[PDB]
């Protein structure tokens, strides 16, 4: 049921390369757009991912990039997902031609927050939430992508909290200090994502290295208000960065807060 026949795929354009190698745009059965991850040899814990894929198939939300199936009888294995015509949110934000209105930026936050409230309701962690792991469709809707996949990455530079690819700038102090992941580390990352959206894709802590960032966060330094964020919007993103994880909100509370600011606005 989770298996797609790779003979049903037509490959049409290369999208780029991520942690697991090349991703392509194609058609399924001559008709339906898909994205196809071609998993590079050595990059993924494949047997564990294949077992988890059964669970991921049943995650379905309008603001989550849908997993359609896997092709596992051959190597490389393929992961087939919903196709998002406008690519990753980070690059979308950096395209100044869009001249975004702050109401559009708030709606991007709401899109992500609805997806994360859904994953929270299933006790499912994203584990690498960030604008680079969200995607944008042809209607400008933002959806959350590649949730949970961090668990199957074999590259130590990504897994090690001091590795060159670890998401230091999206991590709370208890992750940096103790590798304590929880719902509340996804919360922290979501606040950084809101900051990315309102900063039109600037790098968080852009004047600092990863090592310096970890030191400053531990000492209580925080990101500060982006020029395009109202005071009420900044209060929501800042609430995600309480030092004490248990003082951070849930995604349900964050969603209610975002909807309130939409009414103000
Ligand atoms: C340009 N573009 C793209 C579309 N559409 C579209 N639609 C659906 C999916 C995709 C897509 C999804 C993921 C990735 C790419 C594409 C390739 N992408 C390149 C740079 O930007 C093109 C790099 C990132 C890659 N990340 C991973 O594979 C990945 C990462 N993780 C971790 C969580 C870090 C473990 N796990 N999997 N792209 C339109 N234009």
């Amino acid at each position: 049921s989770w298996e797609i026949d790779p003979k049903d795929l037509t490959f049409l354009k290369e999208l780029g390369t991520g942690q697991f190698g090349v991703v392509k745009y194609g058609k399924w059965r001559g008709q339906y757009d898909v994205a196809i991850k071609m998993i590079k040899e050595g990059s993924m814990s494949e047997d564990e991912f294949i077992e988890e894929a059964k669970v991921m198939m049943n995650l379905s939300h309008e603001k989550l990039v849908q997993l359609y199936g896997v092709c596992t009888k051959q190597r490389p294995i393929f992961i087939i997902t919903e196709y998002m015509a406008n690519g990753c949110l980070l690059n979308y934000l950096r395209e100044m031609r869009h001249r975004f209105q702050t109401q559009q930026l708030l709606e991007m936050c709401k899109d992500v927050c609805e997806a994360m409230e859904y994953l929270e309701s299933k006790q499912f962690l994203h584990r690498d939430l960030a604008a680079r792991n969200c995607l944008v469709n042809d209607q400008g809707v933002v959806k959350v992508s590649d949730f949970g996949l961090s668990r199957y990455v074999l590259d130590d530079e990504y897994t090690s909290s001091v590795g060159s690819k670890f998401p230091v700038r999206w991590s709370p102090p208890e992750v940096l200090m103790y590798s304590k992941f929880s719902s509340k580390s996804d919360i922290w990352a979501f606040g950084v994502l809101m900051w990315e959206i309102y900063s039109l894709g600037k790098m968080p802590y852009e004047r600092f290295t990863n090592s310096e960032t970890a030191e400053h966060i531990a000492q209580g330094l925080r990101l500060y208000r982006p020029h395009l964020a109202s005071e009420k919007v900044y209060t929501i993103m800042y609430s995600c960065w309480h030092e004490k994880a248990d003082e951070r909100p849930t995604f349900k509370i964050l969603l209610s807060n975002i909807l309130d600011v939409m009414d103000e606005e």
